[PDB]
């Protein structure tokens, strides 16, 4: 009954950066060759939305944020074989395209027909299919959730269980992948290992998650907000510390804490004194340093290069490291054998319309995951 | 005629700093529990030794430095169990003390026994068997193999194969292990990757061989030094490239050389832009870079953490990661089983008294290695 023609519904238009979104009638174009519409069903609300309305992060506007989602399949372009009407899917910030030099490296995972490096807010051939008050609105990371039906190139789609409550399993798209991919695939923390994790937000608490799986001895929560350390020991942090109730640095009481330094400690935070805070804490001749959140656009940190000469490693990632066409449906099944639990993630729920509370409430520090429902 | 007495050679003192090595009469004390004395037969001259005569290495004067060496035992203190007067032996300037939480770890090396965090000159009981003028002199990085005896401790010396040749392998005491090492232990070379090595010296000469052995497809070595590529194509550099010739930044170059960026990238000079540099230039999803080199004291770096974020590694050792008492009786059977070459490192051969001309040579830039015999 739609298929083949231009959808009007409601999105979350982002006409300027650090204002409201306004839920506006948009006009969605039918998918062209290679690209599919969804119909979304739940999106999360993560801080890389926020940092497109603070500036932080700079993509082109005016744009339909939102990354974290799960949808219906509702048609399916020229040559699309991956996926179906009727499919439960979730969208890929990181595409999978399957042939350039990283999708074939058996490790990375930053394919290079990405949005992220130079954000052009298309689809992948250059065009937009948002049009709202007679005009075109930008992409965000090929994505784009925060509308009640999206346009994403079959690249920057994973086809889930078809049984899978997608109201919960939105947080895969970013979230809980990121965090945990960085404890099991990127740190790839051993057992009996030593873990410090600076920020127990969202993400944070996901890298505990991760850490405990791979069966860590103790997981040390490092936050400046005491009140994210009930939530911290419940998914698995042994212990929790406020820099603020310290009168030396905190690299320093993690160090002694750790009778020399943690075997692996995760940045979760995006502040340029607690990646190298973060890297100084780990054990001089074989720590490993894993660096998740992100900075502020184009400024540089000062680190003593001694901190790596004797041993330490420092890394990064996106999105845990995870491929994503190849690793959401294993995730997704994962979680339907109840071999992880994400409600713990998931504080507030608002109906879609309701967007603007949702992000108000994010930058409260409430929060640890609003879903939207549409 | 010499056990358990006191012994007269000549050794190079270093009474201060920039001043030339003063070959003099000393008393080299008798072994103590757990220590080893050992008569010199061939010594080299690294880098190291000389940043100790400038100030790029504080340690205290008077010193008797050199660190590069292969000599025989002649006699052994109370409790040495691991070598006897007479085999063949090699000092490490990393001890292996086998207790500590390094040591136990399966990857670590940077053994906390050692003296390169805070150098203090002296045996593990805070003494020095060297008595020059009747005034005490400092031991360096517990070694000390400018003197035609000297005493180092059971965990700073390892025995190797009794046939092996002095003049040769006592590289493997440091220059090569240290390059070989950083590529096939800390980097680990894949097989059929493409390296790129910044500096041409001794050590990046050894960073080279491990990455042919490794299988490396292609190897870029990068120098301003053009003298440099002949040994660098000799043993196994498929292609040399001279910052100086290009209108471009260096990176930019290797970047666009790799096809994207290179599989693994070493900074082996010691300089603070080479090192964001060869980060710079390895691929931005799963690329390696290892620093190799020591930059000068203190001196912060400034760099781009959003080169991490994508995948990168980043990752510096000492030794090249080798286990010191384990791994270089290893490397040295290899030599003998002929899995690798010695001879292209080693240029100038100097009888050890005319030790000044050697590091006159040195800071010429005109050699790779100069090996003082005795
Ligand atoms: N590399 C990737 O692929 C991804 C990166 N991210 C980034 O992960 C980071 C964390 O994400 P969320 O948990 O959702 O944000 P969040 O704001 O909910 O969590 C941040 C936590 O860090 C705490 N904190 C703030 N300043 C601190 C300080 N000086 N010291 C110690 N703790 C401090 C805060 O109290 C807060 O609890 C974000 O920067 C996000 O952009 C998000 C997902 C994927
Ligand atoms: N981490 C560890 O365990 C050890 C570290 N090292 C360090 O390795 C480094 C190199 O050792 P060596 O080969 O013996 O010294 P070297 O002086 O023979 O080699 C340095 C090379 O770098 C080249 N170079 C200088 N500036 C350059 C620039 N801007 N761009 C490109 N090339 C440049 C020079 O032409 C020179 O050939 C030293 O800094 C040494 O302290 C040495 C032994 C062990
Ligand atoms: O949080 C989701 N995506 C992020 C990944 C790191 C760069 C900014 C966008
Ligand atoms: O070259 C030998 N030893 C080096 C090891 C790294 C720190 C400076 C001294
Ligand atoms: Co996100
Ligand atoms: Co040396
Ligand atoms: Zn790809
Ligand atoms: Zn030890």
């Amino acid at each position: 009954s739609t298929a083949g023609k231009v959808i009007k519904c409601k999105a979350a238009v982002l006409w300027e950066e650090k204002k409201p979104f306004s839920i506006e009638e948009v006009e969605v174009a039918p998918p062209k060759a290679h690209e599919v519409r969804i119909k979304m069903v739940a999106t999360g609300i993560c801080r890389a939305d926020d940092h497109v309305v603070s500036g932080t992060l700079v993509t082109p506007l005016p744009v339909i944020a939102g990354h974290e989602a799960a949808g219906i399949v509702e048609s399916i372009g020229e040559g699309v074989t991956t996926v179906r009407p009727g499919d439960k899917v979730i969208p890929l910030f990181t595409p999978q395209c399957g042939k350039c030099r990283v999708c074939k490296h058996p490790e990375g995972n930053f394919c290079l027909k990405n949005d992220l490096s130079m954000p052009r807010g298309t689809m992948q051939d250059g065009t937009s299919r948002f049009t709202c008050r007679g005009k075109p609105i930008h992409h965000f990371l090929g994505t784009s959730t925060f509308s009640q039906y999206t346009v994403v190139d079959e690249i920057s789609v994973a086809k889930i269980d078809a049984a899978s409550p997608l109201e919960k399993v939105c947080l895969i798209g970013c979230g809980f992948s990121t965090g945990y991919g960085s404890a099991v695939k990127v740190a790839k923390v051993t057992q009996g290992s030593t873990c410090a994790v600076f920020g127990l937000g969202g993400v944070g608490l996901s890298v505990i998650m991760g850490c405990k799986a791979a069966g860590a001895a103790r997981i040390i929560g490092v936050d400046i907000n005491k009140d994210k350390f009930a939530k911290a020991k419940e998914v698995g942090a042994t212990e929790c510390v406020n820099p603020q109730d310290y009168k030396k640095p905190i690299q320093e009481v993690l160090t002694e804490m750790s009778n020399g330094g943690v075997d692996f400690s995760f940045e979760v935070i995006g502040r340029l004194d607690t990646m190298v805070t973060a890297l100084s804490c780990c054990q001089e001749a074989y720590g490993v340093s894993v660096i998740v959140g992100v900075p502020p656009d184009s400024q540089n940190l000062s680190m003593n290069p001694m901190l790596l000469l004797s041993g330490r490693t420092w890394k990064g990632a996106i999105f845990g490291g995870f491929k994503s066409k190849d690793s959401v449906p294993k995730l997704v099944a994962d979680f339907m054998a109840k071999k992880f639990a994400l409600d713990p993630l998931i504080t507030h729920v608002l109906p879609f319309e309701k967007i603007n509370e949702g992000f108000d409430l994010l930058r409260s520090g409430e929060s640890i995951r609003t879903i939207l429902t549409f």
